């Protein structure tokens, strides 16, 4: 063995307080996050709607999850004068995120295909890789950190990171194609969001694996603290970034069909302060 | 007597494992329903009884789960390694019986809503289909859990029994209502109507299959099974039959607009590929007014 | 006889199972109505909107209340080796119930004059004494089944049981002439809706009552269990059963003023798949 | 020196008849603020300041009543001699003064949105209303509660004086507003006006009365009495009061649309009565 | 030393206890009173002026969330005793949990402001970014000192951090004033006011935390705890409210503009004290393909 389980690792106040802060910070972020997307939702067309119900839904998986953990977080450790001690429930802290990512992530992979140009079959056959893909990607980590030889197995804690790690790549292969694929077909100023939107995900995700084995250097109150903080700080921004990158993709592209007279879009699309498209309402119709 | 799944003591792993899949599932649901809730004006008045059963079976599959996961939560006690069952282990079992009681007749709506069925056939299929789901789950209910706390092996069998007849009437009303429909329909709105149909009618068979199971004995890991494999059954039943009746409701929906038969506000797509144009009312003045 | 509450008979783990069973399912179907009644409200006419805004009001209600009973339910009985033995807050699941009839049946009142013809003065009045005749009926119930010396006085029990009657005729009474008032005026298929939706509240209303005098027959766990179970299917099936009927008919009737070019309503409406109407925009106005 | 009504013990059919309001109360709310959601677009954006104050009075109120039913049932134990008041008891009276404090400016708010008030006029009498309403609330929790947990029979009456000057500065401000508002009114808009600040204003008496009660002694009946006779109170003004300012912002919106000064996308109905009908804006060119 | 006195180390009379939690959740029903009128009122803004919307409902959603914690810790945080309400473990939490709500409500509070403000571009998207983390290190920063670093106690840590925080406030300041300076010059007279207004009440306000952060210093007591956690809360709902009820009329005002200037249409009548900015108006119909 030389998995040093996070959970087991007395927390000072300072570090219990911080901890808290940001868990709760997160929380809020999302709440307003969610607002925000549910109010900016009809800034786009019908067509590229499947990456707002996407956002909206991912936010409100994290908002839910994010209590969760902070619930997890106040039941999973005793002040006894000496710190805060594990108990037996402080797991629940590393559990609770991985809940989180089963259903967070899947919805990321949605959003982004959403945006991308994929048509028919090729769209649907790409999200159903890229759901299960992510899907089991998450619960390999959860398998081998936590649910097998309660996350102490270090030859299992290894062997399924790799079996993730299979599952990932299939991932970042189906999205990476599905978008070196409609940016040749975008505009400029769209090509140049989705490739951003496309980094700030696939980029991001890389913090994940890596967070994943620190506990294999040992166990310590400050690492533990790392492990929760960065997880937070991570899901926060890649959910938040990546997110506000699609939906500027999603209106440029809606704004696109409108000048294209493709569509009409009943008001005036704006990015940064400068309009992009104009209200227009549909021919009215004779039976 | 029956090996009642509430007895067997869990594991750490199956205790990590359940939990897992019920919240993952409530937060599929919750993902869902808002989806479901923000794609709802894609569908024109005429369908919207589709829309409104999905919405509401989602609302209650949400919620539902919720309490399961409060019952699984207070069900079991930790022993250093081991979760042992207490009174209120039952419930969890319990809990889930009164979601399908609910959840599955909105299935059936949802259903016949997308059907082409019309006048008193339809709202007549309706009534025997939902009172015919909703005693079909009932009765399983008296055998697994209300009959002398379900371990009685003759109302265990005899329930199910009894609950088999229901499911067969409901079967037959919705295998018949559908192909009826798959005539007056195009070839694109067919298949959907058939695929969605399999999806729902097919997976139906899991349940009494999982039902039984607690006869071939009692385990931690037989009881993890049927948990996580009545949760899986669910989700997929549930988001994977939704999606079908949505895409069906649209395609209609866009029929409807392209024969002239209707207008819709906005463009009508699936997978990217545009079915209708948005279109207006006339504008039209009062014969009589202020 | 004499009054045996029947917050004191001891439940069996079966009855235990059951009670809670149809108090969930029904606080769940009340869920799925809310929704439903929510996402198809605009299916109806500016004129009829009070028969939504009233439905949606006592689906909101009636689903909170059930939430209530559960609530008074789980803590109202304690687990023994003899079953489920009554606590002191074990009254409070009837208490509670007696708290949804107060708001939930006056709103069902509002429901049905919503779609009736009632005009000015006529209607504000009709609703004014159909909401306090029913408000008050609900309320002496209570007084003789709850309050009064702890609901075992059998004087009181009946007297305001009697009393609640009366205001139950005074109900019927307004009700029932404000329909029959309105299918003379009403088209054919709207003056049938109308009678279906005013029969399945004013005669399902009948059970109440009847329920209200079992505890006379004597107290046991079954009667107990009989007593709520009964209750709950009869408040689902009222509730959602009307509530479904009043919609048709503000539909058929917004549908009719569309027809008669009387109104315009900016999608189309259907019924039982049959069009009814078709979608229209009101002419563009130029402004002084 | 004065008779604290959380000191008084409660009967069972005392206890009942209390938690029967309070529930029947915040019910009444959840329905009330449905309709006011539902019925929001009956409105013009002229008058739409009525509606967002009606829906957030209603939605405090809502919240407000789960909380004094929290502390209802968290302020008293069951006993051989009833129901016996513990340390929290207060909370259910402090609780109200929590609820009257935010849900009463915003019933002045209301008022002066349906009145014809213009530019300075209308923001000043606004911001004298709304400070004067929450002061007048704040003086009288400082007087029943605060202060020396309300024993004090001096700081009891004189913070209640201090009150009744408040009290008297809204009156006047609101009187003053709608006595200006009449004249420019329709006869049908005046009475309706006139009708809602009657109910709003009237009301408002029932309070300072009942707040005085605890002087004449104390009792598990007039306990009840002061509870339940404010809950009745609080229902009845506020969704009373709320239906009738309601009535007028749609009359004053249907007459705009008649007098053509502005357009409603559907037809606006009182009583089975129609009173404007829909009509889109004008198509525009650039 | 430890010349720092915890406010959350003072035991409170019952007319204190009373007073907190009395201001504590008139606080939270004011915030829930916005939201909804917030939603309401949202489409009375065309779709150029949404972002100072999405920002004001964000930030009373999250301030109303996060005032229930703070509820719930103050419910947790005392025990009531013969000698009042003794701070227990979680006292500390009343102050933490603020901290929690100033580090999101905050940032939210300059997009808001930034939204109506005339920025295009990359100078739009640079100043947000620079003010939201701005705002939310000085947040942060002051949480180190009071909070984090040895329960609050270290005056060194307590009094250093907060100079830190100053440095980011002061760089928050100027990226908004410099912001609005440059739109003032492009308005009309009647929106340069408004702006210049709501600005002032935001930027003026936020001199009262750092003041009410130092009490802690000339002592502790019942009574200075009471007026620390009462004035935070008087000014969360001034500046919160206040602010938000004046870049609405901006966003607004700036609408009515845009539609009076032909530059765009919006679909209903605005309004401002009863006074009509602009008209109503649909979007040319168009044929398409
Ligand atoms: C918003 C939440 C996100 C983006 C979470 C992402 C998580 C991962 C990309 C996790 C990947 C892992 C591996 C590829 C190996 C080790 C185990 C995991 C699950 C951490
Ligand atoms: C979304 C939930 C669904 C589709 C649940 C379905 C449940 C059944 C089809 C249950 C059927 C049963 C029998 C026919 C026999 C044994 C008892 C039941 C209730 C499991
Ligand atoms: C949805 C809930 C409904 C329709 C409840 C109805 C309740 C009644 C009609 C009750 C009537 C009663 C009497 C006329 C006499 C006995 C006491 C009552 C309250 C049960
Ligand atoms: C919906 C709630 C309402 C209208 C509450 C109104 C409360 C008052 C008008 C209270 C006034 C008082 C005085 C003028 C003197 C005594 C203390 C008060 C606060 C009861
Ligand atoms: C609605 C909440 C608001 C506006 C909160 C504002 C808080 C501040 C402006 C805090 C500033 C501070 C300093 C500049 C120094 C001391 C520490 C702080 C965080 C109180
Ligand atoms: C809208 C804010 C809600 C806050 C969450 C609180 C959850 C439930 C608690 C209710 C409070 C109990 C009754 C009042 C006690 C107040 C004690 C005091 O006087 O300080
Ligand atoms: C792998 C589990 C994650 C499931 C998320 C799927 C998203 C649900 C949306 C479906 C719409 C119906
Ligand atoms: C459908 C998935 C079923 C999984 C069952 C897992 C059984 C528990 C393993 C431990 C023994
Ligand atoms: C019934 C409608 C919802 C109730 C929510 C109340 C939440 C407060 C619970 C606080 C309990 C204190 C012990
Ligand atoms: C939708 C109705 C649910 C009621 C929940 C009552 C409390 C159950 C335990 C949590
Ligand atoms: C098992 C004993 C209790 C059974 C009584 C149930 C009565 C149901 C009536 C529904 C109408
Ligand atoms: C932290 C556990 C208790 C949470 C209570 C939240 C209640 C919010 C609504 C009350 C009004
Ligand atoms: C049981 C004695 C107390 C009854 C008081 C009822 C007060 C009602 C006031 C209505 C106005």
């Amino acid at each position: 063995t030389n998995v040093s389980v996070p959970w087991g690792a007395t927390l000072s106040n300072a570090e219990h307080q911080l901890i808290f802060y940001f868990l709760v910070v997160a929380a809020l972020a999302f709440v307003a996050g969610f607002i925000r997307t549910y109010i900016t939702r009809n800034e786009v067309g019908s067509r590229y709607r499947t990456a707002v119900s996407a956002r909206l839904g991912m936010l409100g998986v994290a908002l839910l999850a994010y209590i969760l953990i902070i619930v997890a977080f106040l039941l999973g450790y005793d002040s006894t004068a000496g710190g805060w001690v594990p108990n037996d429930g402080a797991i629940n802290i590393f559990s609770t995120r991985y809940i989180e990512w089963t259903v967070s992530v899947p919805l990321l992979t949605i959003e982004l295909l959403a945006v991308c140009a994929t048509l028919g079959v090729q769209a649907r056959r790409n999200t159903a890789i890229a759901v299960t893909a992510t899907g089991a990607m998450i619960f390999c980590g959860f398998l081998g950190a936590i649910v097998i030889d309660n996350g102490t197995n270090t030859g299992a804690f290894i062997l399924w990171a790799v079996i993730s790690c299979v599952f990932w790549v299939i991932a970042n292969v189906v999205l990476i194609r599905a978008v070196r694929q409609s940016l040749p077909t975008l505009t400029p100023e769209s090509h140049t969001m989705l490739k951003s939107a496309a980094i700030v995900l696939l980029a991001g995700w890389v913090v994940y694996p890596i967070v994943y084995f620190l506990p294999l250097f040992g166990a310590s109150g400050g690492l533990t603290t790392t492990i929760l903080i960065t997880l937070t700080v991570a899901d926060v921004i890649v959910k938040l970034g990546f997110s506000t990158q699609t939906h500027r993709v999603a209106k440029l592209r809606t704004a696109e069909d409108v000048r294209a007279g493709d569509d009409v879009h009943p008001e005036s699309i704006w990015i940064s302060s400068v309009k992009q498209s104009d209200a227009g309402l549909p021919r009215e119709v004779y039976l």
